[PDB]
DNA sequence: ATATATATATATATATATATATATATATATATATATATATATATATATATATATATATAT
């Protein structure tokens, strides 16, 4: 049917999925080919309601949460995310 | 003819050396019951989230 996303983006995706994290200073691979790559990674985790904040300065990538603020709730709970407290 | 007494005979008790068989003290090997340790499971609590059912405002 369509074609294939990128072998390195996919890859790049689940480890920070995985993760929940990138960073510049231990897998430099992925962090720039997302990097290079932003508008893919913000559109493959836009449907989940997920989107990546990113930190040049201290060379971090991470995911949050792109539910709007107060969407339904005072505050808000992801059904992928369990907010653990501890 | 019987009874006392004779040298030798019957035969063994004892002695020694020898072997083999058994009893003991000791050393040594294997089986055992238990102590220590790491991963696993149980139940506990703390908290988040999912669920059913209801209160309320609403559609037609």
């Amino acid at each position: 049917s369509e074609t294939r996303t990128l072998q390195k983006i996919r890859e790049a995706t689940q480890e920070l999925l995985k993760y929940g994290l990138l960073e510049e200073a231990s897998k430099p691979n992925l962090y720039r080919i997302v990097l290079s790559h932003p508008e893919e990674v913000t559109r493959i985790l836009e449907p989940l309601d997920l989107d990546i904040g990113i930190d040049e300065i201290r060379g971090l990538l991470y995911v949050k949460v792109r539910l709007d603020e107060t969407p339904a709730q005072d505050e808000w709970a992801h059904p992928l995310v369990r907010r653990q407290r501890l």
